[PDB]
């Protein structure tokens, strides 16, 4: 049976994650999930599947461990990235799903890829902060990605076999692959006026109309930062520069995403916009499995849109394009600022739409523009670099804010 | 260089083709060409491409002789069926392109089949006349078929590579298929009256809205009697009972089909409507090439239209799947009975609307029906089987017209 351990267990991929796996029962083996902060329903899930590993945060060992015991699991308790390596890297261990949020899904994604794991992506903020030392380190130790980010893994059923395998392939001119097209809903401003952006309230953010999320994932749907991390880890994933990879706006969610050929020939997967499907697609593969989800009822649509992104209003897009021109280092700062940013919107401290300001600013700052040219794709000192940068992006972006709230 | 024979040279097919032949020189040899009745286009083809041989038909065989030696060309003319057959079983023809409209292109489409043929296939009516024993036929002697249909095409380039060699693989539910979906413009009386389709002209039925082709085809897609014939053809291409192909109507023309999964990934080709896509891609497989079609405009779309199907407004297309329920003796009658009833309403005899009639009384005619037990199939008396029960349709149809133009 594959072996599975679960990142980010407690969380949004990690329910359709783990919704799939009870219609598969004696398919997969659980040998480990983890949660952060919900103790209650990594123990829950526990005593469910009941998983050889779990790892929790450093300030929830002792009270998880404690409960464990008292129920009579015979499960190891794990803490912080040092449980999330172990598991990572755990020699019972045959696919790993990292659906952990942000950067700290970081160095446990690394050590799948180190330890040559199959990785089921999730995790996109992971390739957009260290995507050269991640593909180059898989490679090396011969691990796998499929992508479960919906568009990637539309992408990926969409391009050819050869081509799968090794995303190098794409430059040989006879598959006659043109460029990538990456839909996007448009979130949930996309008729909405300028004005209305600024005075979003958070539970008008944080909801999306035809996906349920993350926390994040849903501030970035709105804003169009998505997109832009999407941009970034499609480069790393398929081997491109940003010029191969576009955008259109797409508010149905229903087609979630196209490769052009040469022909003239645009592959596409369509689907009811339900994670199921991806995560479905990349447990199975080369298989495929039934996903309990509700397929989509072509005669029931109506009108699909289509429209080209307005960019002055999605600056995030514009911003991300621009990192991902400039390489890692940039990227780090995209990403890491952004952060720091929808932090500050959801504890209801700056507005929706100074989450694009903080980010240029942190782009354009002399003093992170400095890191813009190591070597973040090191295979002996790039993590290091790369965690280092990240400390200095929080502290520039944190104090972007605070000078934003009062004048530059 | 793959040496290519094309069958239908001078039609609309003929020429997308040919129009990709000329972006790609030093790539095809064009060994054959062959036209029936224009002969003056065959012989500007002729000059052009200096083929080894031709073939037109049997009243132009003398002045097309006569025109070929004038002009000083090397060429050997050939003439009916005879000709067809010699081309598509010729020794040195790498692959034939089965272009000939109706059941016409049937014996030379069986007879590359016979001879281990790469086959592209525009010629839908030789497969709906004649699936069992030609798809028996090329796997019998090791021809390929690549379908240039649009829809056929749009599924097979959605289709996993096992299953693109060999049709049965389907079956193995490892792939996860689950339905094949059909798209259809829904013609240029999708949006008007039943009364404004009986009054309809021919120039009104012959137009269509996205696609410039041949007359018949162009006929039955008013009547969408070409969705039907599709239908069947997608039964024996992809090793499929009715019940698994499934039509939405969309009138956009861009989505051009796509193959549903068990996962809930429906995997769809979408591009402008013009067959050089298609064509180029069967052309060049297992690679791919530019086909000089301008390409999707994603930007500038709007809406994608999706909807059901108006089965009493478009009976050809019920009349076609309770054909298909019932096997080929019914396949022949439908298809045959089409031509002739088409035939009629472009010589002003009958009504647009009528064609469904003539149909319908041919399927649940008693003397048709009692041949729709035959083998069809046979290898070595299938054909002599097929061609008879063509005459007797052509006879019977022809007289359910007179009668109907009274009554019965
Ligand atoms: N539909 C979706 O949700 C999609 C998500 N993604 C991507 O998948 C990833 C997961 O997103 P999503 O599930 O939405 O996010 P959630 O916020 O729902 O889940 C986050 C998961 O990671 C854990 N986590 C949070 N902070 C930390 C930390 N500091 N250290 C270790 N673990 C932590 C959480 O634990 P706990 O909650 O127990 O504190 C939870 O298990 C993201 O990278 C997202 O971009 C991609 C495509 C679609
Ligand atoms: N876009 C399109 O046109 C599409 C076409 N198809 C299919 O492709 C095939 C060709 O259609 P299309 O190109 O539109 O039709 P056309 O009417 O343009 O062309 C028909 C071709 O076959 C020849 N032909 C006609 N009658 C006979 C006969 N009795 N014996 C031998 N040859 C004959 C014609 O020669 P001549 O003209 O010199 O008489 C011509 O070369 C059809 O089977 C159609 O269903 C499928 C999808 C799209
Ligand atoms: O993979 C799924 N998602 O990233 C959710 C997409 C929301 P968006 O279209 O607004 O980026
Ligand atoms: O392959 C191309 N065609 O069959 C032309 C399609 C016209 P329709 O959608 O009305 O059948
Ligand atoms: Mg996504
Ligand atoms: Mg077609």
């Amino acid at each position: 049976l594959q072996s599975l351990a679960i990142l980010g267990a407690t969380g949004s991929i990690g329910d359709s994650t783990l919704a799939i796996i009870r219609q598969h029962p004696n398919r997969y083996r659980i040998h480990a999930l983890t949660g952060f902060s919900r103790v209650d329903k990594l123990l829950a899930l526990a005593m469910e599947f009941h998983p050889v590993k779990i790892c929790t945060s450093p300030d929830n060992y002792a009270q998880l461990s404690q409960k464990v015991t008292d129920a009579g699991l015979d499960t190891i308790i794990l803490s912080g990235d040092e449980g999330l390596i172990e598991i990572a890297s755990d020699e019972a261990v045959d696919t790993v799903v990292a659906a952990i949020v942000g950067a700290a899904g970081l160095s446990s994604t690394l050590a799948a890829a180190g330890a040559g794991k199959r990785i089921l992506l999730a995790n996109k903020e992971s390739l957009v902060m260290a995507g050269d030392l991640v593909i180059k380190t898989a490679k090396k130790h011969g691990a796998t990605i499929l992508p479960i980010d919906s568009e990637h893994n539309a992408i990926y059923q969409c391009l050819p076999a050869a081509i799968q395998a090794d995303n190098t392939a794409i430059h040989h001119t006879s598959y006659g692959i043109k460029k990538l097209w990456l839909t996007a809903s448009g979130g949930s401003f996309l008729d909405k006026s300028i004005k209305q952006m600024q005075n979003a309230s958070v539970k008008e953010a944080v909801n999306h109309p035809n996906w349920s999320m993350g926390q994040k994932i849903s501030i970035d749907s709105a804003t169009m930062m998505n997109k832009g991390l999407e941009l970034i880890e499609a480069c790393h994933l398929f081997d491109l520069k940003e010029h191969q990879i576009q955008v259109v706006i797409h508010p149905n969610s229903v087609v979630h995403s196209l490769v052009e050929y040469v022909d003239g020939s645009f592959l596409a997967q369509l689907g009811t916009p339900d994670m199921k499907t991806p995560i479905a697609h990349a447990l199975a593969y080369p298989e495929r499995i039934k996903s309990g989800v509700m397929p989509l009822d072509l005669y029931q649509l109506g009108s699909l849109k289509f429209l080209a992104p307005d960019l002055d209003k999605f600056a995030c897009l514009k911003l991300a394009r621009y990192a991902a021109r400039l390489g890692t280092g940039a990227c780090i700062a995209l990403n890491t600022a952004n952060e720091i940013a929808v932090e500050a919107f959801l504890a209801e401290k700056i507005c929706l739409t100074d989450i694009a300001v903080i980010v240029k600013a942190c782009l354009d700052d002399k003093t992170i523009a400095q890191d813009y040219s190591q070597d973040f794709g090191d295979e002996v000192l790039g993590l290091e670099r790369i965690l280092t940068m990240d400390k200095k992006v929080r502290k520039i972006a944190t104090a972007k804010i605070k000078l934003l709230k009062q004048g530059d």
